[PDB]
This record gives structure tokens, sequence and C-alpha cells, in this order.
């Protein structure tokens, strides 16, 4: 109920002008009929013209009501005081009738005032019909009983079909009224609550895209942007918190820890790429290009380590950090249509991690070219990674490069009635023929469809019914009066036909009736049967009409409703209607006639100006109505493509296991009793490499992406992309081993793209090599401004090591995946055993 107060007072503005409207009008007919009165019927002129300008006063009264507060907060009451007065002025200037005066007046008065009642006063439907029925009934009874003799069974019957008629015309123009003022008023809802959910959605898939790309790119495909300081950094000591510690509670220490690096990064205003398990590695310098990009490095770099002794004091953990600073070119861009993530690639990034690799703990690791841009604000040590470490296999690539460390510091025109937008029109006049098109269903009253179906309907109604008092007066009828009502039954049934077809649509509907149907629903052809249809009860009326006609009192009588019945149709235009009515349903009455025919032409005068009016204030009604619409079905195609860009870029940072959870909580964690991880790389890019060369590489990486697409991989998930290296899981979603069996499958299918692919190319053949393990794994999803989805632990960086030492295109597996591996039938071949850390040198089998 509190929606329709809601409804109520937005409409008031509607209620309050098409009720000082009435209050002009009325007062307008109270005058003009004083004025006929005061000229040709001044007999008794203090007993009837004083009424008509007291009336007018009263009007001007009403008029001073309505700006009032009090009539804001009832405005049903003063409608209800002016009806009754109103119909007492009409029943009491009924009740005195040169001294005699035609009914055809009295009857303009009983039809315009219930006209008014029913439409322009906003009223209830029992209330409305009720009074109207009353006073109606009570005309009636008062012209009866109190005619005079002295100038004046079926006649009854007539009287009740005439007054039927309105009434059906009234209750069926104010429903429809209602019908389409809540319908306005529920889309206008709608819509600004679809705009509203809009802005919160937009805002929603910025910060989806903001999680997976920096802002400078979201404005807008790669970039050689040079002079680019590239951090990195390491928990040592992760290891130990892997062990004896949950899950959600691993997952937590680091989303503070990476959230507590986020801040400072802000702080540092450089750029985070992505944290690679307990690796943190970010660039400076790119893709604005910065210039302090190396002293914001070292800067962030020592704020790591301050950072960490911050956080180890806090929740009592003991763990420090091994950071890494190289400065110089890499590439920029995106890779791959799912999963794509901002990254840098170039053999520096390799030496930056290199050089992360041989810093020691609590110590900033920095590169020759960095110390080019770093002056004597910080201090400089000799990085002795030569001694420190001897000559080892991750030393070796040093290539005599010498190194540093550091320690700390209403669009509708008046006259024309068109949309002002010219393509809204245009659209507009279409509407119901693409309505019978798409064959939409009848959803409300106020469906195009379904409006046709009740406006054919009563214009039968109205056309028997009025026929009928006609031929009760007769009962020999002209020829004319027989042949025009039976053409127009004929018509009657066959548009009620199509009408009833545009709804209900019955099976025995074929193609070449519906592209007739169609055609009946455009623009110039439903004119052309409408206003025909329209005009059906005024032809009924003037088809019994002879020479004989000096039968006057009940041709205009009847008359008074044809043009009363024009104010049906409402889709059909205005204009059309209200100067056919003029035309067509006054007209052959007035000429006809060429005192009784100064009454008439202020009669149909008076009853032209209420359905000229009612017509302008419904067809915007109905056109208001129409915008409601297209802009509550525009605002739902704008809410549904947000709806899919942002679950599109969701599924772009977390699969679909995982976008559930999220739902439910702000955190994800989830460990996994075997999990495999596969990580493949390409070698022989390099010698590719000489920008131009990774379009090559992206459309490569693409082409890895169809495979996930593929029907047979929905239970392979990739996690990034890091340099050439594609990192893909399999068993995050869940025979015991079968993610496995998926996995091998897409490492194969994968070098198959990759030899496919090289088929392309003009003497360069590509290279991948492929690294398997299987094992316990945690997963999560780091951030909360920004998401961001990585799976860590042992197997995940023992993976990686198998990349390292790899071999063309032959996949490396471990050993405790080659236990469940071989079984199956895989045919497997022997490499001998590799360096890992935290299980010695490990037997690794291979495809």
């Amino acid at each position: 109920v509190n929606l329709e107060e809601a409804c109520l007072e937005r409409c008031f503005p509607q209620t309050q002008r098409r009720f000082r409207y009435a209050l002009f009008y009325i007062g307008f007919a109270c005058l003009l009929w004083s004025i006929y009165f005061a000229v040709h019927m001044r007999s008794r002129l203090i007993v009837m013209v004083a009424p008509a300008l007291c009336f007018l006063l009263v009007c001007v009264g009403f008029f001073l009501f309505t700006f009032t507060k009090l009539y804001a907060r009832h405005y049903a009451w003063t409608s209800l005081a002016l009806t009754l007065l109103v119909f007492a002025l009409t029943l009491a200037a009924q009740f005195q009738v040169d001294t005699c005066l035609s009914q055809v007046g009295s009857f303009s008065m009983c039809i315009e005032v219930l006209f008014l009642l029913y439409t322009v006063m906003h009223l209830p439907l029992y209330l409305s019909l009720c009074l109207g029925v009353a006073y109606s009934v009570l005309f009636e009874t008062f012209g009866y009983h109190f005619r005079d003799e002295a100038c004046f069974h079926w006649e009854l019957l007539s009287r009740g079909l005439l007054h039927g008629c309105i009434h059906a015309i009234g209750v069926h123009l104010f429903v429809m009224s209602q019908v389409r003022s809540r319908s306005t008023f529920l889309k206008v809802g709608q819509s600004i609550m679809h705009g509203k959910d809009l802005e919160v959605e937009k805002a929603l898939k910025e910060r989806m895209i903001h999680s997976v790309m920096p802002r400078i790119i979201a404005d807008d495909k790669m970039q050689q942007i040079e002079e680019v300081s590239i951090l990195f950094a390491d928990i040592v000591g992760f290891t130990k918190m892997s062990a004896n510690k949950s899950a959600h509670a691993l997952v937590g220490l680091l989303n503070d820890l990476f959230g507590r690096f986020d801040r400072l990064c802000e702080e540092t205003k450089c750029e985070k790429i992505s944290t690679l398990g307990d690796c943190y590695y970010c660039v400076a310098g790119c893709p604005e290009p910065r210039a302090d990009h190396a002293y914001c490095c070292i800067e962030m770099g020592l704020g790591m380590i301050k950072a960490i002794e911050q956080f180890c004091q806090e929740k009592k953990e003991m763990v420090n950090m091994r950071v890494g600073v190289h400065t110089g070119t890499v590439l920029c861009g995106i890779l791959g249509m799912r999963r794509f993530k901002f990254d840098v690639w170039s053999n520096d990034v390799n030496l930056a991690n290199l050089m992360e690799q041989l810093g020691v703990a609590g110590k900033v690791h920095i590169s020759e070219a960095t110390a080019k841009y770093l002056d004597d604000r910080y201090e400089m040590e000799d990085g002795k990674v030569i001694e420190r470490l001897g000559q080892s296999v991750v030393a070796d690539q040093l290539k005599g490069l010498k190194t540093y460390l550091i320690s700390g510091q209403p669009p509708i025109n008046q006259f024309s009635l068109n949309f002002l937008d010219q393509e809204l029109e245009r659209s507009y006049r279409t509407s119901y023929q693409e309505e019978v098109i798409k064959n939409s269903p009848v959803k409300t009253f106020a469906s195009p469809t379904f409006s046709s179906l009740l406006d054919v309907f009563l214009s039968t109604t109205v056309f028997l019914t009025l026929s009928t008092t006609c031929f009760l007066k007769y009962e020999p009828p002209p020829p004319a009066a027989l042949a025009v009502f039976s053409a127009a039954l004929l018509l009657e049934v066959l548009s009620l036909a199509v009408s009833i077809r545009m709804v209900f649509f019955l099976e025995d509907v074929m193609a070449c009736t519906k592209r007739l149907l169609e055609w009946i629903a455009g623009w110039l052809p439903r004119h052309c049967i409408g206003a025909i249809l329209v005009s059906l009860p005024a032809l009924a009326v003037y088809s019994h009409v002879t020479s004989e006609y000096e039968f006057p009192v009940f041709t205009g009588s009847a008359a008074l409703i044809a043009v009363v019945h024009y104010c049906n149709f409402c889709q059909l235009s205005s204009w059309m209607r209200s100067s056919l009515a003029t035309v067509v349903g006054a007209g052959p009455l007035l000429l006809l006639y060429v005192l009784i025919g100064q009454e008439v032409v202020l009669v149909f005068f008076l009853l032209l100006l209420l359905v000229w009016f009612l017509n302008r204030e419904f067809e915007v009604s109905y056109r208001l109505h129409y915008h409601g619409d297209v802009e509550a079905d525009l605002h739902r195609t704008k809410i549904q493509s947000m709806r899919d860009q942002a679950d599109w870029l969701l599924r772009n940072i977390i699969p679909y296991h995982v976008a559930e959870q999220l739902k439910v909580s702000q955190t994800y964690s989830k460990n996994h009793d075997s999990g495999g991880v596969i990580f493949a790389s390409i070698v022989n890019f390099s010698e590719f490499y000489e920008k131009e060369c990774y379009r090559v590489l992206n459309e490569l990486i693409g082409d890895f992406d169809e495979l996930l697409s593929k029907p047979d991989y929905s239970s392979i998930e990739k996690i990034k992309t890091i340099g050439a290296t594609y990192m893909a899981a399999s068993g995050l979603n869940t025979h015991p081993q079968e993610h496995l069996q998926i996995l091998f499958e897409f490492a194969k299918e994968m070098m198959r793209v990759v030899d496919d692919f090289n088929n392309n190319m003009l003497w360069f053949n590509f290279k991948l090599r492929v690294g398997f393990n299987h094992g316990p794994l945690t997963a999560g999803v780091i951030g909360t401004t920004k998401l961001l989805y990585d799976i860590w632990g042992d197997t995940v960086n023992i993976a990686s090591r198998m990349d390292t030492t790899g071999v063309e295109c032959r996949i490396q597996v471990s050993e405790e995946s080659y236990r469940v591996l071989s079984k199956m039938g895989y045919d497997f071949d022997y490499r001998g055993t590799v360096n890992v850390k935290g299980k010695g040198q490990m037997k690794t089998y291979l495809y």
C-alpha cells in the first residue's frame, strides 16, 4: 500500500492539472450556457442564469482550493465535493424543463458531466461508477416525471441503452487511464532503480578491471617502454609458515601482508603486477614514464623490510625479505582472452628475479644499472655474491655484472502531439507493427495488442446498442439503414476477429494471414480501418435519416453519443479522431438542420471541446506510457550488458568454483589433498625476440586459451601467464586422479597447437618445455579492492623447477606423479636427477 501512496503523490500533479482543467471547462460550459439562456430564454432569467454565474464563482473558489495545501492531502474529497455540486446544478437545470428547451441540451449536460467524473476527476471505480449511474438514473427519472406537455415501453429501453453506452465508454476510458498511469509510474520506478543499480555495477566492473590491469591501461596493444625499475621480493621462511598452520589462517596472514604491501605500494605510487605465491614483484616506470623509478623501488624495497618487522611484531611471526632490484628496458601488455593480466617480460625481469635469488634476507639487492640512478641518499655496500654462495649453478650467469646491497636509510509538443526526438517518434509508429512481429505475450492491461482488443470490443457494443435504439424507434426503415448496419456489422465482426487473433493467436493461424495481420498493424492501414471503426457508430445514426426529417430529438441525442464514442481507440492519433468527430460525428447533423438551431450548435461545440480535450489528454498518457516502456527496456538492456561485462571480468580473475564462495564471504581459502599444477614455458622465443615478435606470442596464447573453451577441458582452470610461461592447474574444483589425465592431455594438446602454429611461420618453429607435479597445494584470493587468485606451495615451486630443468617439447614429471601416471599405461622415459629444494635430488621421470 506504500507503493500505491508513492504512485498517488507522483501522479498528483497530473490529477491536480486534470481537476483544474475541469474547473475551467465547467465554468466555460456554465458561462456559454448562461449567454444562450440570456438571449433565447429571456422569459425566465433570474432562475436560470443566476445558478450558472453562481457556479462560475464556485469554480473560482474551487480553483482557489487547488493551490491550498489542504487540497494536496485530500484531493479526492474536493473532487467528490465538486461532483455533487455539478450533479446538483445539471439536475436543477433539467428540473425547469419561447419558454421550452430541447432535451438534447440536457443530454449534453448529463453526458459532459459524466465524462468529467469518470475521466478527469480520479475518483475510485466503485464511487465513480455508482455516482455516475445514480446521477444518470436520477437524470432520466427527473426528465420523464417533470416533462412539459405544452411544448412537447421501448422509449425507456432506448434511454438505458444510450446511458449504457456512455458508462461503458466512461469506465473503459478511466480504467485504461488508470492502467497507463500505474504502469508508467511502475516502469519509471524500475528505470530509476535500474539506473541506480547500473552505477553500482559499473564501478564493480571497473574494480574487476583494476584487479587485472592498472588504471592507465584501463582508460582504453603493447609497449616498448625503457628505463623501468623492477622489484622482486621473497618471503624467506614461508615453508616454516606452511607447516602446522591452517589454510584460512595462512591466507589471512598473506592477505594482511600483501595488503600492507599494497598500501605502501600506493604510498610508493608504483604499480603492482602480481604476487607469485610468496613472491611480490612490482615495476616502476611503466606504463607512465616516471623518472624516479629507481628511488621509489629502493624505498618500497626497504619499506618491505620495514613492513615485515612490523608485521612480525604484530602477529608474532619470524620471517624476513629478500629484495631484488634491476632496472632497464621491459615489455608491457596483455596476453590471452581468459585469465589475462598485466605483466612484464624481458631478460631484465628474469635477471631482476635472479637478483632476488642472489640477495640476502633483510637486505635490498640492486644491479649495477640501478646503482647508476642511485645517489648517496642511501648507503652503498658491495654485493659480494660470489664468495657468499660460491660458484653455484644460480651464480654462473651473473656474467660479470657487479651488484650492490642496501640495508636501510515529457518530450511531446503541445500542438502536433509528436515525440520531440524524431527517431523515438518513428519507433512509436511501428511499435504496434513490431509488437505483432515479435509475438510478445500480453503482459499488462496497457499492452498495445490488448488495448486494441477492448477498443474494438467497445466500438462493437457501442455500435450495436446505439443502433438498437435507432431500430427501436422505427418499431419502414430505409434500405440505406439496413445496408449500412449490415456492412458495419460485417466489418465489426471481422475486425473483432482480427483483434482476438492478434491477442490469443489461435493455432488455426498460418503465415499467410500473419503477413497481412502484421500489415494491418502498420500506422497508415490501422488508421484506415480504425477511423472507419471509430466512425462506425456515427454512420449508424446517419443511416436512419431521410428526407422526411421534418425523429429530430432522437437523432440529435443519438449523435451526441456517436461523437462521444470517438474518445475510444486511444492508440489512434487524437487529431484524426477529434477532427473526424467534428466532421463526421457532429458535422452531418449541423448542416442537416440548415431556437433549436442555436442550441444544437452550442451543444455539440461543448461536447466536441470535451472530446477534443480528452483525446488530447489520453493520447499523451498513451505516448508517455510508451516512453516509460522504451526507457525501461533501454535500461534493462544496459543492465544486462553490465551484468555480462562484470561477470565475464569476474571470470577473468577467479574460476567458477570461487565465485559462489566470494558471494558468501569476503575471503576465500581451501587446501587440497592432491592437486596438479602445470608449468609450460617457451625457450626459443628469445631467439625469435629481437614488440613486433610478441604479437605472434599473443595469438599463440590465444590459441592456448581456445583449448580451455573445449568441452573436455572444463575441469582445467589456468592461474596466470608470466613471461612466455603458461601456468595451468587441474583439480581445484574437486578415477581418483582423473584431473591429472585431463591435465596431461592439455599439455600434450599444448605442443600439438605449437607444432600446428609453427606451420604458419616462415623458417621458425617455437619451443615449449612442460613441467608436471601433483600433490598438496593451497589456493586463495589475495586483496580486497583488487582481487587476485593464485596457488602456492611446495608442489608449485617444484613445478617451476621442472621448467627450468626442462627439455624440448617433453613433459617433465615427478616421482609422485609417475607413481600414478605410469599405472594407467602412459609410456614414460627416464632422465635422471635434478636439484630440488626441500627434497634433495629428485628422481625425475619424463613423458
